[PDB]
């Protein structure tokens, strides 16, 4: 019993961590095979973010111009190239540490474990869910660019982020492994600002299931709602739509607990409509939306 | 920018994590040097948990009947021990991925993260805190026995937690890798009752000044306080009393924000007896204790 923000074990991603330096900007990269993988930007001057061409930035540099360091061990740059916002290093060595791994893009409401290192260096790891406008919340200090985000199924991790942007607003922004922004964002210190940080319906569902599970059911009501009903509640307080493939998501959950998914719905509507009135789920006063179904059955099933 | 629940790197834990089975109880067991560690529970049918004798049970066990496995692969149990409530399995093979290491006894209000496994395999990483009643609340199921609390300083992990026990309100006991239980608790499936769970004020009072270093600064009074007035209000609210041992160890904090300790103190009250009016700091709508001072310090510098 219990529930907890869980990551992801982050051994296999610690291994794969690396220092990246051009001149005299350093920032971490990810060491798969023969390749590493970082933000682009590790080729920009602070004064080149402001309107950087990358291309351009690229012709003035060397393979011997990326120095790559992986504990106190250099690694031999045999190649580079730029593949969208993010530079692939060929080095001479295979990682002997490579985990199975796939290269994901994640959608919105999705969570993931991100391992914060500085200096190819792992210094923490959080579970963070991409927001419904492509930013997420994450703990990001200068020097944490290059930082990853995954899942992991058994042995194969699942890349799915890579950090590369602080919005002046202190959210977070970054691609795929692919170099693919999550969202609008750009690489440049350029005037960017999110859209609209929605609560994502479906992780709120699945944590109030995990609640019911671990014995809080406080907030279970005598009320039904249909997903035409619930939405036009969750549109007045900036929660994403529920749709039917939602719910179909959420079988399992209903199934264990015996609550009807359409009255969890009309549970966490009288939550929205009257507040908690000074009451907590799950040792929070506000409704937990990075959880996904997945993850609630995982956590609460016992996953390793 | 940004703050984040966060656990330690999790890889150097992972690399010491077996399966232990003795008759049909299957649990987790730390793998440091030649020594597995493993709750001493791992010799009781569920039967005798309801008044174990152990000495009397552990008589009629031998060292082929701890069955220990590491991956896929047996270690060889060639002694084992009872210290307090922990069994020490000698066995024929050093753990080559055994870490530096320290057993510590962390006080109450002290964080550490803990490694969920199920059959010696890591499902999760989570972090916690020593409640002021020597409970923690964590995420454990059926399986999770043995499973570790730790910190990290640089490459130097701190074993503080051992998982034995669930009680009947679903929070968590356990001991220090010597054995000895935090509080009053027992490994026996009797009533067993929590004393308050008080709030760790300094803990609260640290997040306070990460969430003012991270701009949320709303809550920032015009009010002052002493010691002795702020305990009044503390224990009206269950909150731990503040020593100037706390203050001292504020000291950077204070320094980094200009705002001193007793001020922020005062602002920490007036949240107290105003609440907080549907607003959140740091995305939360209670006031967070599961920081120390030193975490706060780590993660708003960004130590690895
Ligand atoms: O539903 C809302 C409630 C309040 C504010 C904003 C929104 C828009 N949310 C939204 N989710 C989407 C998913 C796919 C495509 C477009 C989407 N728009
Ligand atoms: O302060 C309180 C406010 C409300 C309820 C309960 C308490 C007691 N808390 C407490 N912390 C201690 C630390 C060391 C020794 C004894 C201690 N008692």
């Amino acid at each position: 019993s219990g529930f907890r923000k869980m990551a992801f074990p982050s051994g296999k991603v610690e291994g794969c961590m690396v220092q990246v330096t051009c001149g005299t900007t350093t920032l971490n990269g990810l060491w798969l095979d023969d390749v590493v993988y970082c933000p682009r930007h590790v080729i920009c001057t602070s004064e080149d973010m402001l309107n950087p061409n990358y291309e351009d930035l690229l012709i003035r540099k060397s393979n011997h111009n990326f120095l790559v360091q992986a504990g106190n061990v250099q690694l031999r740059v045999i190649g580079h190239s730029m593949q969208n916002c993010v530079l692939k290093l060929k080095v001479d060595t295979a990682n002997p540490k490579t985990p199975k791994y796939k290269f994901v893009r994640i959608q919105p409401g999705q969570t993931f474990s991100v391992l914060a290192c500085y200096n190819g260096s792992p210094s923490g790891v959080y579970q963070c869910a991409m927001r419904p406008n492509f930013t997420i919340k994450g703990s990001f200090l200068n020097g944490s660019c290059g930082s990853v985000g995954f899942n992991i199924d058994y042995d194969c991790v699942s890349f799915c982020y890579m950090h590369h942007m602080e919005l002046p607003t202190g959210v977070h922004a970054g691609t795929d492994l692919e170099g693919n922004f999550y969202g609008p964002f750009v690489d440049r210190q350029t005037a960017q600002a999110a859209g609209t940080d929605t609560t994502i319906t479906v992780n709120v569902l699945a944590w109030l299931y995990a609640a019911v599970i671990n014995g809080d059911r406080w907030f279970l009501n005598r009320f039904t709602t249909t997903l035409n009903d619930f939405n036009l509640v969750a549109m007045k307080y900036n929660y994403e739509p529920l749709t039917q493939d939602h719910v179909d998501i959420l079988g399992p959950l209903s199934a264990q607990t015996g609550i009807a998914v359409l009255d969890m719905c009309a549970s966490l509507k009288e939550l929205l409509q009257n507040g908690m009135n000074g009451r907590t789920i799950l040792g929070s006063a506000l409704l937990e939306d990075e959880f996904t179904p997945f993850d609630v059955v995982r956590q609460c099933s016992g996953v390793t």
